[PDB]
């Protein structure tokens, strides 16, 4: 698979180039890397290499060189964690290992996107872009719906646990990695049941801020339902 | 339609890069620009790009900045023509408004390559390449003939009205205007009979001037016998 | 066929940008030149195209400018030599002076890849890339295997013939010019025997050489012995 | 296509022979040109050949070398130009550039007896049975109407456009290269229009001259009808 290891060096390429100020260049880059990422073959990740391709034009026009620094990112993050999926898949590895790196790899990207200076409504968008892209590469490499789910909500946790870490809540960050473990380990209503303790202790939490309430604390609160409601379905 | 409004824009960066001296960049820009109307999927325009691709190629190395600059101007207003045959017919405009905004857009290319410098036996060569897209894009929309001929016939005379008011016959002009008017209205024999006596003053002009002749009267006696034609057709 | 030399004056732009500094022009000028070899549709040019992409970018990564050089000189080599084969077949040039052009052409490349700096191993390995390319693009022409085993083993010999020249045998390249005008003027048996006698003599000299035979030699005779094996089989 | 070429250098070995005064010798290789051209398989050259040998035979007996000559001649200039017409086809080569070749031919031929002292009406009737001898090579060739039609008219107003030289008018010579290039860019009711004007022009200048009108004028006028005929027929 050394096409897709070569499509992400040139998207680096064209970040540094995107830093260092080339826009046509950069532009070409992505005309470049949708053509090989066409050549491989991945549905997914063509579509999201020619809307790269038309949004990246947009903004540079406009001047948003983060917006794009933050799409070429994603588009990045998708590209690694196919790779990773198809390697871990085809050496026959656990679901365990490999959801863990799928949390590993989202979590560095949303802190590499909060460094930059991008809001953290727009990190998890492009978060769940990314998690819906995994999800159809997933059910490309026929694998069932349980373990899908489980990989897709091992990593929405591993994303709300950085944001319980940043907001400073120690004892939700432990259930958390105790309903992440269960999860791991195939005890599904176990898991449901601590994620619902979980959101009643975060929505007591809410109720106790008041009005001045940080978004951070929206936004896991959003994340865990939806973690919950996909341990639900496994 | 903003996948063509993205070729528009790399079209004005491309006769931006060829004035700035990058020839390696414009070549590839136009590689991108036919890649990206490959994608929208207008076979004219398609093949316009290709040749304009390979003929811009072989003019940036023999020198013929202004040839390629050209093509490239003729190309842009091609689909930018598209794009508003387009928006025109789906919001259901008259035939006449749409006829109006092409020769005025037709008028406004020829005196930007006037400007340039390139001679109006380029230009009205162009420009009729231009006409033969349009033709071409109004016959996909499923318009009858009729109002194809019209919108043709009222562009040419257009451009026949330009070229009358730089020679200086205001009378002729205005007859043009009488005869394009006609034309809109539906008026069909009474613009012929019009063209006609338009014609035989032209010639008369024509013989006045003897063996100094200017090449714009020729021209203008062409358009108005070409214009003649289709209105004879509708 | 206006579509080739545009494609082989980009690889010459190719090659001067990648002399000069510029590898992200380079990358994208390799891209457009593969997709002006799969728009004239040759299968040959078309993989060889796009393993030099590949390739190239991974040298020019590492730092290997000679190497992806050479790559590109051999990919211009190849274009240029399936132009001439198709200009020959068509004029109804004699298979004589076609086998003489390509191996002209042959021995020009090796010139140029011993002044850059390229050992001879990898010089040979590129030719004989080419020379199945080569007989590829013989086959689909619709020519017999005699003419096409006459062809290959002509330019094997003046590759050899060029080695010989190197080393300085002079009475071994002459018994070679006469095995080459043999082979060409359809005399196959008794070429083979003159090959035969060509061979029994460098491996009396590599045998006089003893411990310190330069590789040059060891590599005539793996040509010679190829030569003759195609001469066998015309 | 050596036979031809061979062909070629006998009728100038004929032509040197009438010179010097050996008609018997002249006769014996009128037949053996005959016989290459039927080895070749031309029909319009064979009959051609034909009547050559019986009536340079005759005018040979009677004693008009210069009409023997031009006959030759004419014969050579027909198979000079199936040879270039075979190799512009085989080649590829645009329909333009393979009848300015016709054309400047027809005219070297016209000059070269005119040298001679044939008088014009001789040499326009051997330029359209030339004419007619090109036409059926090309319908041979299987190219359609419309260019077969476009070289025959742009080689016969090269032929007037060297008669209007030579009578004087420098302005009907404009016109004539403005309507050619008309012709030969594939705008054929503009020329067609042309020709009419440069047909009224013509006229009106016969009748200026009166009773004493060159006979250059009237052989231009029938060209220009001749070759307007054929352009509107495109
Ligand atoms: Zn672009
Ligand atoms: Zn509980
Ligand atoms: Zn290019
Ligand atoms: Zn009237
Ligand atoms: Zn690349
Ligand atoms: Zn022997
Ligand atoms: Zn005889
Ligand atoms: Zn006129």
């Amino acid at each position: 698979m050394e096409k897709l290891e070569v499509a992400v060096e040139h998207l680096k390429e064209a970040i540094e180039l995107i830093e260092k100020g080339e826009y046509v260049k950069a532009d070409l880059i992505l005309t470049d890397i949708l053509r090989l990422l066409e050549e491989e073959g991945v549905k997914s990740l063509i579509k999201q290499a020619k809307e790269l391709h038309i949004e990246v034009f947009k903004l540079l026009k406009e001047g948003e060189y983060k917006e794009a620094k933050a799409l070429v990112e994603a588009l990045r993050v998708s590209v690694e964690l196919y790779i990773l999926i198809k390697r871990g898949v085809r050496e026959g590895r656990p679901i365990e290992e490999i959801a863990r790196e799928v949390g590993r790899k989202l979590v560095e990207l949303a802190k590499r996107l909060e460094k930059e200076g991008i809001s953290w409504e727009e990190i998890i968008e492009l978060i769940e872009r990314i998690l819906e892209s995994i999800r159809e590469i997933l059910k490309e490499e026929g694998l069932p719906e349980s373990e899908i789910n489980r990989i897709l909500a091992v990593s929405i946790l591993e994303v709300a646990k950085y944001l319980l870490e940043k907001l400073g809540f120690d004892y939700l960050v432990e259930l958390l990695d105790r309903a992440i473990e269960y999860i791991l380990k195939g005890r599904s209503e176990l898991a449901v049941h601590l994620l619902d303790d979980i959101i009643r202790r975060v929505h007591e939490e809410i109720e106790r801020y008041g009005d001045d309430v940080p978004e951070e604390l929206l936004l896991l609160d959003l994340l865990v339902q939806k973690a919950r409601d996909l341990a639900a379905r496994i």
